[PDB]
């Protein structure tokens, strides 16, 4: 029964910094890295797909560009680990990480971002 | 490129009927049972869960006991039809359907649910 696990389904994260998210999917011994497809998505915006040991960035949605990037050094350790830079108010929401390796399992994350008044601001006019 | 497609992004439905809503995707030749995964969910209810040519009904959200269905004769022609009975305004909402046949992909459905008053009452009450 193939089951992806996460170590922790919050975050809470301050605006400006960088967030790691991070989904487990069981890899024995040695990744067979071309039956592996990784996807994260929130609210429906593609930000990962991770399909024949390569992102594949034409479908990135515009929010994530040049921001959001898989760890490929941990897939190996089964571990899908989605790091976001410079994280902003639209990033907070619920994230999920969905994992095709024989068998097909999704896991959700939810992200809270904490802002001072003059972000806020900004994200509450524009 | 695997591609889940709808025919269908939108059905509106009676409270009280049967729907059925389809996901495609495709079949060359003739369908390997054993590498397929379809899956259904709303708002993180699971519906559907069919793994080696079984649904698991251990997972399914209590609301869709003996009333949600996977219609396998569709399957051989690339078609993932989930029929639901009795239509409540509980299922109103949005669907996805989640497939792996070697590649994964899952398509976005939208259900809206007309009632009557009476029907409406108690489920504004609740
Ligand atoms: C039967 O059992 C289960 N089957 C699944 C499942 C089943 C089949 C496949 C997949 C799956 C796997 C990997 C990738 C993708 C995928 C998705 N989207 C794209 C979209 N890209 C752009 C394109 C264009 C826009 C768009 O709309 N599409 C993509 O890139 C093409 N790849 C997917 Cl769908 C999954 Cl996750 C999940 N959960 C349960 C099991 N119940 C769930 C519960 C919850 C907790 C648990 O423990 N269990």
């Amino acid at each position: 029964a193939f089951t992806v696990t996460v170590p922790k389904d919050l975050y809470v994260v301050e605006y400006g910094s960088n967030m790691t998210i991070e989904c487990k999917f069981p890899v024995e011994k040695q990744l067979d890295l071309a039956a592996l497809i990784v996807y994260w998505e929130m609210e429906d915006k593609n930000i990962i797909q991770f399909v024949h040991g390569e992102e594949d960035l034409k479908v990135q949605h515009s929010s994530y560009r040049q921001r959001a990037r898989l760890l490929k050094d941990q897939l190996s350790l089964g571990n899908a680990a989605l790091q976001i830079t410079d994280v902003k108010l639209q990033d907070a929401g619920v994230y999920r990480c969905m994992i095709s390796y024989g068998g097909a399992d999704y896991k959700r994350i939810t992200v809270k971002v904490n802002a001072p008044y003059a972000a806020a601001l900004e994200h509450h006019h524009h």
